């Protein structure tokens, strides 16, 4: 409890310190790696495996709010599809690991993976700032 909020900010922001290198290729930087990926890969699904579960009325809003985190207060009412949401992005990248293989495929398996990415985001996000 008392440091939950963050242990799950840094879970979800890890998703990006992950995609760093998926980034950096994405965008075009450094010949690929893949084995570095591979890890930020497998790394999407246990980081979907630890998500629903750091997620109390302690760290939603109307008191429990700090003028900071983005979740939206729909979350614990579509925990149901919130969950499915990031079950199947635990998916996407077991699929990914055999997928992925180069960086025009990394767009590619960064369809679906990238799916709840932004869908969790637009769904569960209202980024402001
Ligand atoms: C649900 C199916 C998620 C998946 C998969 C990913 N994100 Fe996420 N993200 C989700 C929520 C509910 C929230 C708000 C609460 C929380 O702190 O997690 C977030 C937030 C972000 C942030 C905000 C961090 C900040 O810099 O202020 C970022 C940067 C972020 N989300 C990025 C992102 C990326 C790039 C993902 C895949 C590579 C990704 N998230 C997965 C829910 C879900």
């Amino acid at each position: 409890q008392q440091d939950l909020v963050d242990k799950t900010q840094k879970l979800m922001k890890d998703n990006g310190r992950n995609m760093m290198v998926l980034g950096a290729i994405a965008k075009g930087e450094k010949p690929y790696d893949q084995a570095a990926v591979d890890a930020a890969l497998k790394q999407f699904d246990e980081t979907a495996k630890d998500l629903p579960k750091l997620f109390p009325d302690s760290v939603k809003g109307l008191k429990p709010f700090d003028s900071k985190y983005s979740s939206s207060p729909k979350i614990w009412a579509e925990r149901a599809k919130f969950d499915t949401e990031i079950a199947d992005f635990a998916k996407a990248v077991d699929g990914a690991k055999g997928k992925i293989k180069d960086v025009d495929t990394l767009k590619a398996a960064m369809q679906p993976i990238g799916k709840a990415c932004g869908n969790c985001h637009e769904n569960f996000r209202d980024k402001e700032g």
